């Protein structure tokens, strides 16, 4: 599925991420943007041979199970398959995990490149939450 913008801010709003770790919404709206577009399905293949899946674009090296990533963790213990559907509850879920590691939302390099120390209030403007 492809959330529109407040659609998503709903949704994160709903499950608890205002405030998740310290991470306001607006920091969570951004990364997704430029992370998948909004997409639940994208899918990024890394050089490493890991790949990054859904709407948070949750890494297989550290995070899920896709089965053909060398060295992989799985950290959230779940198959990456499951970052991808239209329901987000599992994708928020492993999200969460995330960012409590010490890096926090920097563990996200579109982030990092984007939406830190950047004006995030148009990410959550006319969304009414
Ligand atoms: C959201 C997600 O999956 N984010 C993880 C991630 O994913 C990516 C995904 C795509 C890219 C692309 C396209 C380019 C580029 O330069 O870096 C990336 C990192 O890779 C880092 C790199 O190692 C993981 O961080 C590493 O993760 C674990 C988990 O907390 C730590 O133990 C390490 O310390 C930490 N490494 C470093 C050096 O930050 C972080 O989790």
């Amino acid at each position: 599925k492809v959330y529109d913008r407040c659609e998503l801010a709903r949704a994160l709003k709903a499950s608890g991420m205002d405030g998740y770790a310290g991470n306001s919404l607006p920091n969570w709206v951004c990364l997704s943007k430029w992370e998948s577009s909004y997409n639940t399905q994208a899918t990024n293949r890394n050089t490493d041979g890991s790949t990054d899946y859904g709407i948070f674009q949750i890494n297989s090296r550290y995070w899920c199970d896709d089965g053909r990533t060398p060295g992989a963790k799985n950290v959230c213990g779940i198959r990456c398959s499951q970052l991808l559907t239209d329901d987000l509850t599992v994708a928020i879920r492993c999200a969460k995990r995330v960012v409590l590691d010490p890096n926090g939302i920097g563990a996200w390099v579109a982030w990092r490149l984007h939406c830190q120390n950047q004006d995030l209030r148009s990410y959550v403007a006319g969304c009414g939450v």
